[PDB]
């Protein structure tokens, strides 16, 4: 079949390598093409992506090298970013946030199960497909924390300051999994309050001190109902050894609270 290998680049999706929306010449199938001018970092991204296969992880179709430029063929998520579903100082309806949080946990359970830590979980990196299914995106900062059933402790500073766990700023070494759990908690906070609680999780940050002192009558905590707030009290624990794990997040009362109706299906009467 001539021309199935040809894709037209029709619009920019994101920057930081650059990603463009590509449309197949014959089939009109939409894919995301990450264009990286290597001019090692992308080599690790391709190889971590080759290990991944999950409905809540951006699909990797392959890669092609044309000299100094790498082309990564990735799943196009038409719904855009979770960031744009968050209304400033408001958030989103609690049943929507619960559904997105369920899909975020399935994705993170998957990655941790194969020994992969994302290390930069934030709403900008959580993409939505045509049915608003959440997909974990960008494995550029991702790494292996478990190999041959042996855990390797991390020491490298990675992520985005409002989403990083406090042990990354206080300790030389730390476990990978509680770090991803913490960032998921900050994502949950943003979805339910439309604001970030602190610039960074340090004692020098008044908002972080107020949280450890349990001043929940202050924003963003005042905008959040008692049931998801009780979960955030278990996730946003300073000591990573005392912080709730994903198996226990899945047993939480709000996590299991019936809230959202299934996608509106066409129906007629009489
Ligand atoms: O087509 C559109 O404009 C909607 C849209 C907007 C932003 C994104 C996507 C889709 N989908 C995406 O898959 C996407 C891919 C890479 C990057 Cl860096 C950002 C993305 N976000």
């Amino acid at each position: 079949v001539p021309f199935v290998e040809d894709w037209d680049l029709v619009q920019t999706l994101g920057e930081g390598g650059e990603v463009q929306l590509a449309v197949n010449r014959v089939t009109e199938e939409a894919v995301a093409v990450k264009i990286v001018d290597m001019k090692e970092n992308i080599k690790k991204e391709i190889c971590i992506n080759k290990m991944l296969n999950h409905e809540n992880v951006v699909k990797f179709y392959g890669h092609r090298r044309e000299g100094n430029i790498q082309y990564l063929f990735l799943e196009y998520c038409s719904g855009g970013e979770l960031f744009d579903r968050i209304e400033p100082d408001i958030g989103m309806p609690e049943p929507d946030a619960q559904r997105f949080f369920h899909q975020l946990m399935a994705g993170v359970v998957y990655l941790h199960g194969i020994g992969i830590t994302h290390r930069d979980i934030k709403p900008e990196n959580l993409l939505l497909d045509e049915r608003d299914n959440l997909k974990i995106s960008d494995f550029g900062l991702a790494t292996v924390f478990r190999y041959n059933n042996r855990e390797r402790l991390l020491n490298k500073m990675c992520g985005t300051l409002p989403y990083v766990a406090p042990e990354l700023l206080k300790r030389r070494e730390f476990h990978a999994e509680p770090v991803d759990v913490w960032s998921c908690g900050i994502v949950l906070t943003a979805m339910l309050a439309g604001e970030l609680p602190w610039d960074q999780p340090s004692d020098s940050c008044q908002e972080y001190s107020d949280w450890k002192e349990k001043k929940t009558y202050l924003n963003p905590w005042k905008k959040i109902d008692s049931a998801p707030l009780a979960l955030l009290h278990k996730i946003l624990v300073e000591n990573p050894s005392a912080r709730i794990t994903i198996p226990d997040i899945k047993k939480d009362r709000w996590y299991n609270k019936p809230l959202k109706k299934g996608a509106k299906r066409p129906r007629v009467t009489s």
